[PDB]
């Protein structure tokens, strides 16, 4: 939150959605790899691992926030403040 | 590919197409000359000698791609990369 200065709600929703794409990418690639193994070695799993439970790490959030957009511009806020002052003064 | 930096697919297709046009021109002119010499000398080609093969040769491509067109200009690439950098934030 302290690193998301000047961010709109839609941008934050997009950032939140971004990491789930990486999570699905990781899951699908991992399961494709795994089925590449145990189609050669028949049922070789002494320890029982299920489908990787959603455990999105800090790395996914770091990657997602590496690509962040300031959709709201620095001049739009100034224009809105000027219009607010005009409303306060003129009428 | 090395010589054709900055060339789109359309230019490559046109370059490929021009060589076939030159090959067709060569084949047809050779056939017409052969037909003329058949008229001049009767029975000189009783045996069906094989026609010129599809000799789409190095010289055909060399003369075809002499008219290589830079269909896309250079300033467009900077415009697109500037728009991309605008997207990048």
């Amino acid at each position: 939150a302290k690193m998301t200065n000047g961010f709109s709600g839609a941008d934050l929703t997009e950032i939140c959605q971004r990491a789930c794409k990486l999570a699905i990418r990781e899951s699908i690639e991992s399961e494709i790899r795994r089925e590449r193994e145990r189609q050669t070695n028949p049922s070789a799993m002494e320890v029982e691992e299920d489908d990787p439970v959603p455990e999105i790490r800090r790395d996914h959030f770091e990657e997602a926030m590496r690509f962040a957009r300031r959709s709201v511009s620095d001049n739009d806020i100034r224009k809105y403040e000027m219009f607010a002052q005009t409303l306060q003064q003129s009428r």
